[PDB]
């Protein structure tokens, strides 16, 4: 499963927006948007964010993140962290969280990654788990319905 990576541009906009396939899936990768998802409310996360960048294969963009948080020698803080459908479980979020890592480190002197992971995405907390990311804290916060769920903080010294 060869990929690479590059910059976000305005034409994977589109692309990237179509990768969330539920409102259980926008909410645990984008939790301030509203379903649907939007190209609009893709631009404006990546408007206020930094790092955004696509992982491509065989012509096809098939994941996307970015940093929601930076501070130059400390951490980056992961997310946006979105995956195409028909490319789940193939190592894309693994390849471009190691990306990630190594922008953190490179761009903005990181020595700490931090990720947190809503808790009923078992997916993504067994990955970041497998990445070596560790459990930290849990905080409450609610979905869109109103419902407690809890936030799981996670994060991985670099290198
Ligand atoms: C890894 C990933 O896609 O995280 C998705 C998350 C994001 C994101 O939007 O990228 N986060 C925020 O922004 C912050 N929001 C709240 O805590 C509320 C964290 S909660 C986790
Ligand atoms: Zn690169
Ligand atoms: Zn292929
Ligand atoms: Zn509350």
């Amino acid at each position: 499963m060869q990929l690479s990576h590059r910059p976000a541009e305005t034409g994977d906009l589109e692309t990237v927006a179509g990768f969330p396939q539920d409102r259980d899936e926008l909410f645990y990768c984008y939790p301030k948007a509203i379903w649907p998802f939007s190209v609009a409310q893709l631009a404006a996360a990546i408007a206020e964010r930094r790092g955004s960048t696509v992982a491509v294969h065989d012509g096809q963009v098939l994941g996307f993140a970015n940093f929601y948080q930076w501070q130059h020698g400390d951490f980056c803080a992961l997310g946006n962290m979105m995956v195409a459908p028909a490319a789940r479980g193939l190592g894309v979020a693994r390849y471009l969280i190691g990306v990630m890592e190594n922008l953190a480190r490179e761009q903005y002197k990181a020595r700490l990654m931090k990720i947190s992971c809503f808790n009923a995405n078992a997916a993504g907390l067994l990955l970041y788990t497998q990445l070596g990311y560790q459990p930290r804290a849990i905080a409450e916060r609610h979905d869109p319905d109103g419902r407690r769920v809890a936030l799981i903080q996670m994060d991985k010294p670099l290198e």
